[PDB]
């Protein structure tokens, strides 16, 4: 089979319902996002089976509470058997875009705020060009996930020539996640590395069975991708013709017909 | 709820479970391609609800018979009830890329058909960008896509407006679907509409329920999109913040987690 990189958003918070902007705020699921997440699990697993417990190998998640509580439980109808032969991976390149003075903040307080401090005056603020004061650029983000990938796509390729089936997961967030799966199948521009941030390994996980993949370039947004993915939504990212140099977004998310 | 337009690929025929390209060729589904059809209807409406009939308000379809058949099955597990307050529109805009000189053959043999007439010296080539000999520029068939777009989010912008959802199933093809979602979200180029070809109302279908927009500009694209759908796949286009002129792709395709 080829394989594929499964996202998932954490499930539902006080913020994300709410539409406040969580970083690196460690909120929790909220009672109904637990909920949530079961159901989540059981419809993938159980109910339909759009995910085979057989070909996880991988699970990387954020260390955020609510990233690895949506990991407990989605993954809940698993055997103690399916799960030891899985391996899950905390990796801090896949926390949130870091927001900075934005932090709880919804969009139309952080135009506000922005207008007050004189910016925008040609353009509105668009966070996948602009990123928020004292937080994270546009680049920073676009380089820690363009090496997450580049780890998860040398692992497939490294499956696909054992001759294996590779789903890998990956739990995380809402802004990360649409900027994770934009550059994975193209978008945004290439950019070499060449500065001391674009060039050192940063140690953002601790799993001696993922080899580091030293990137020579890496990929950016400069602008929206225009992408949707509520809390606790699953997309699908995986390979044209079998090829892991061919990058492509599954259109269907995790949808497949039933087997006959 | 906001507006979505569900994209539904033809299941399978003869010639796609083999790789040939199948534009204008008449084909029917195979015996497998009507399983795996009903099997996906009962699936999307019965053991999961990720479609409410009440919410389909109209069915735009190739004209091609695996596309009419792929509706036909697609909607079995309807009652006569939810059938009669949904309406169906066969419109040739949405027919396949107009492969020319390509039909029925396989990408390795299109290749080497160029190859024998001198072409492709320089770079490979890509369907996206250089269309086929004898059958549809890449600006052709994202001229005819963009006249359905337009049309399908005018009726979204009328529905939300009227207060209703609409959810909008469009039936047709591999490279046209594929197509149809990357413009939809803003990948490819603007071109304004200055030829008489780009003027021109064609008449592509028949209802007088659905407005025909005249186009002022167009989305083309000029490179592989890189996306994924199987025959019956199944995408979901929809709308940021509740804004029909933000038109975004929904990551998570049909899937929606399931209620409390
Ligand atoms: O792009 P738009 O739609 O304007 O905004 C959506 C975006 O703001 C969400 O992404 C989040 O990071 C979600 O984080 P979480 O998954 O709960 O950790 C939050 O800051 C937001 O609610
Ligand atoms: O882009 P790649 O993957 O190289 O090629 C896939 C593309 O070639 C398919 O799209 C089709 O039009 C399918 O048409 P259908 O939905 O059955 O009417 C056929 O020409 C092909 O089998
Ligand atoms: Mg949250
Ligand atoms: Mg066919
Ligand atoms: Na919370
Ligand atoms: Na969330
Ligand atoms: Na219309």
């Amino acid at each position: 089979l080829t394989p594929r990189c499964i996202i998932v958003r954490a499930g539902q918070t006080e913020w994300s319902k709410s539409g406040q902007y969580t970083g690196l705020t460690d909120l929790p699921l909220t009672p109904y996002g637990e909920g949530q997440m079961l159901r989540t699990g059981e419809s993938v697993f159980r109910n339909n089976q759009f995910l085979n417990p057989d070909n996880i190998t991988y699970i990387f998640t954020s260390p955020r509470l609510r990233a690895r509580q949506t990991v407990d439980l989605v993954l809940k109808p698993l055997s103690d058997e399916q799960r030891a032969k899985i391996r899950v991976v905390v990796d801090d390149d896949l926390r949130e875009w870091e927001y900075g003075d934005y932090e709880g903040m919804l969009t139309r307080e952080i135009i506000e705020l922005r207008k007050s401090r004189g910016l925008d005056k040609e353009r509105p603020w668009n966070i996948w060009r602009d990123g928020c004061e004292n937080g994270e650029t546009t680049q920073q983000i676009g380089l820690r996930l363009s090496r997450a990938i580049a780890r998860i796509q040398n692992l497939h390729r490294k499956h696909q020539s054992e001759g294996r089936a590779s789903d890998i997961m990956v739990f995380a967030h809402g802004h990360a996640l649409r900027y994770f799966a934009a550059i994975w199948f193209g978008l945004g521009v290439q950019k070499k590395c060449e500065t001391i941030e674009e060039i050192q390994n940063v140690k953002s996980y601790d799993d001696d069975t993922v080899p580091y993949v030293k990137l020579e370039s890496y990929r950016h947004l400069v602008d929206n991708p225009c992408f949707l993915l509520d809390a606790g939504g699953i997309g699908v990212l995986s390979y044209a013709h079998h090829n892991i140099d061919e990058p492509a977004l599954e259109l269907a998310g995790p949808f497949v017909s039933p087997p006959e």
